[PDB]
């Protein structure tokens, strides 16, 4: 397994249709899981030395479309670190308030803090998705909204905040069965709606959008097209991503302003 | 096990000294462990529910001195849950802004909304403690204060928020052994500071103002007090006493107004 080729290379853009969703890595459900439980302990050890050190941070950018598994890569990889140095948030539709500013003014407010791991679960993205599928906005505006993108992602990366911006890449008939799913089960029947089905009408020109926001996949601020149809591989992988990207931040303990050996406890 | 013997009743004042720091109910280290671990699968099915249903919100309290176990109940108790449905927030010196509003705003701000869970590591009742052993105010203020607490509490308990108040119950030669120990291993150094030891020689006073502080006990919103001297113990109760609240909570998916059967996914 090679995670660097789900990575959208910087100045190439992308076919959807060129990669693959149902990716296992020659690997087994089981060993597939069994190993995805041990990067579960590796990204808990590093997500506490990111926290005492306090001077970077992570942030994660998930997009996807219904049913590909972002709440379900939150509750099992993202659940691997203390809950107490991690901040989600989803975006839904922008409140009135929201709307009377700028499109990354509510995202901005989000940014994590130094030491801690920011995931968004939707993220500013959708203002140059949805928003164009349905013609809110037009392409003179969605282009200049993927640069002011670009540069607020350029903001970030010199306040030391690792972005990691991935998209979970599932196929037509997967996203089929898995909505037939939730009108079968009745414990997940509130998950699925009558609207999950306008999107899927218009699969191909979300291909379209999608493709357009890929061009800010960069060195510093990387696209990873991962292959969701599998979950286990899907979560496999994003641990394989943040725990790399942990890796290579490589936070030390901070340093200390006394002498240990002459402490007296009383 | 009876987990109501922790609880400060309703209308009687008490001493923390009347409670042991130690207990057990008779169990091994393994079997609490054990049982710590199949606890949390069950706060996790109704944490899933009450964010599903998105009408009650859980918000617990966490009060402790150092090295009593506020750190290592969250990463273990809250860690269960998924923290795309749990907000934690870690009360520190007030900041000049903050105090330049009533000790309440930067609380209030805080609650929980529906369907969350909500953790106060430190919480309002600081405004209550450390500022009166050090004589930030004086005992007419701090009555009020208390006064204010409770209308507060009311307050969110009226809204749905069920509230729930821990203090973490340790002995002084445990919390020695427990700073020591982070003075003898390097890789702990970081987490001791001369200033822990300030709160350390004003024990007796602290037992006084948090004696205090349990007046709020109330059956709407209970004070407990756990022995927390063996941290296996500290993890079980604390996951007895949330999981408690959400069952009786009770909360219930949501009902859905049209019929799966019919739906046609092209
Ligand atoms: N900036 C935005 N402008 C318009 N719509 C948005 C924006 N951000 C998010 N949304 C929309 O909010 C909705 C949130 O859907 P959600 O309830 O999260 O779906 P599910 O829970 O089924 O995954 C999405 O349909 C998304 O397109
Ligand atoms: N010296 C140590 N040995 C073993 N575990 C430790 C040590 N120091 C901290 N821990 C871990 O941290 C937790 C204690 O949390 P702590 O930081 O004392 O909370 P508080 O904020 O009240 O000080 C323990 O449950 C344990 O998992
Ligand atoms: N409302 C408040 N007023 C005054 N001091 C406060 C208040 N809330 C918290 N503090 C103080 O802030 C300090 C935070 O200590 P620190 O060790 O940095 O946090 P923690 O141990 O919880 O990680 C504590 O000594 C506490 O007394
Ligand atoms: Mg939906």
């Amino acid at each position: 397994m090679d995670i660097d080729n789900y990575r959208v290379k910087p100045g190439k853009r992308v076919k959807l249709s060129d990669w693959a969703t149902n990716d296992d890595a020659g690997l087994s459900k089981e060993e597939g899981q069994a190993q995805t439980a041990k990067l579960a302990g590796e990204l808990a050890e590093w997500q506490e030395r990111l926290y005492a050190e306090g001077k970077q941070s992570l942030l994660l950018i998930l997009q996807a479309r219904d049913a590909a598994g972002k709440d379900g890569a939150v509750k099992k990889v993202i659940g691997a670190f203390n809950p107490a140095g991690v901040q989600i948030t989803s975006f839904k539709q922008p409140s009135a308030e929201e709307l009377s500013h700028d499109f990354l003014w509510r995202i901005h407010q989000k940014a994590p803090a130094k030491g801690y791991v920011g995931v968004f679960n939707r993220s500013q993205y959708e203002d140059v998705l949805v928003t164009r599928v349905y013609d809110m906005i037009d392409d003179k505006t969605a282009k200049r909204r993927l640069e002011h993108i670009r540069h607020f992602e350029e903001l970030l990366t010199d306040n030391a905040t690792r972005i990691v911006k991935v998209y979970l890449h599932i196929s037509p008939e997967e996203q089929k069965e898995r909505l037939q799913a939730r009108l079968d089960n009745p414990g997940k029947h509130w998950k699925f709606n009558p609207g999950d089905l306008k999107d899927r009408s218009n699969w191909d020109k979300f291909n379209d959008v999608y493709e357009d926001a890929l061009t800010t996949s960069t060195d510093d601020a990387p696209w990873y097209v991962v292959p969701a149809d599998r979950k286990w591989y899907r979560d496999l992988v994003l641990s394989h991503i943040l725990l790399g990207a942990l890796k290579d931040m490589n936070p030390q303990f901070p340093a200390i302003d006394y002498d240990p050996s002459k402490v007296v406890i009383h």
